[PDB]
């Protein structure tokens, strides 16, 4: 947007990717559907996986997907450039401000992440315990 612009001129997020590639939870640029599948197949309330947002995204760099008892919750991981921090879901009257995406997982690992499904009002949090990363494979087709 204001800072971002055509060309690699501004490649802030990229740097973060370096510390994301390889992670057993980093779904990468894998199809959204696949992300859910890999989760539904797990069947272990607590699994998670970060899936890179659409191409040329700023406000929404990545998105966290915490799998629950036969359920899938994909919360948007907005990035407050103002302070270069990260947050979960839309803005709130005192949302949590992290330094990076990895932190959201590290801190969560121990701290519970309330899953307030706007649609299904069900207060049920869970501390990241499992890491299910989706993968298509080398064979394209």
């Amino acid at each position: 947007g204001s800072s971002g612009s055509s060309g690699p001129f501004n490649s802030t997020f990229a740097d973060q990717e370096a510390e994301l590639l390889g992670k057993p939870w980093y779904a990468g640029a894998c199809d959204r559907k696949s992300a859910e599948e890999a989760l539904h197949r797990s069947n272990k309330d607590g699994s998670f996986l970060i899936r890179k947002s659409s191409g040329h995204d700023s406000k929404q760099p990545y998105t966290l997907v915490a799998f629950f008892n036969k359920r899938v919750y994909n919360i948007p991981v907005r990035f407050i450039e103002a302070t270069k921090q990260y947050a979960l879901g839309k803005k709130k009257n005192g949302e949590e401000y992290f330094g990076s995406v990895v932190e959201i997982v590290n801190s969560h690992q121990h701290n519970p992440l309330v899953l307030i499904d706007s649609q299904n009002n069900t207060k049920d949090s869970t501390r990241l315990k499992y890491a299910v990363k989706v993968s298509s494979g080398p064979s394209s087709g």
